[PDB]
């Protein structure tokens, strides 16, 4: 038995956060009221622009569809 | 960079083939005109009932969505 996972690399896109949100890499607040960071279009990971280069490219999530 | 793949184990279901179709494992014809074998609902692999127990469980396909 195996879960079905979607497995690729992150697809980060600049994102406008509507509530205070923290960087999933470093834990600091994503500062500002607009374009505060990047959100992975596939797995939802939120990062600072500066942290984009610090995270592993590996992007996986369980497909519960 | 990486392709994105859907990765799990096969999900075989009995299948009615509308044209002559061969087992993707052993290469012999899926005999008969109905319920000739099983098709993986995820990757499309076609197998004899008897070959279901012979194939590796690993089921992957590229997500081109
Ligand atoms: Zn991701
Ligand atoms: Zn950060
Ligand atoms: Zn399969
Ligand atoms: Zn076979």
């Amino acid at each position: 038995g195996s879960r079905r996972a979607s497995v690729g690399s992150h697809r980060f896109k600049v994102h406008n956060y509507m509530s205070p949100t923290f960087c999933d890499h470093c834990g600091s607040l994503l500062w500002g009221l607009v374009k505060q960071g990047l959100k992975c279009e596939d797995c939802g990971m939120n990062v600072h622009h500066k942290c984009r280069e610090k995270v592993a490219n590996l992007c996986e999530f369980i497909v519960t569809d």
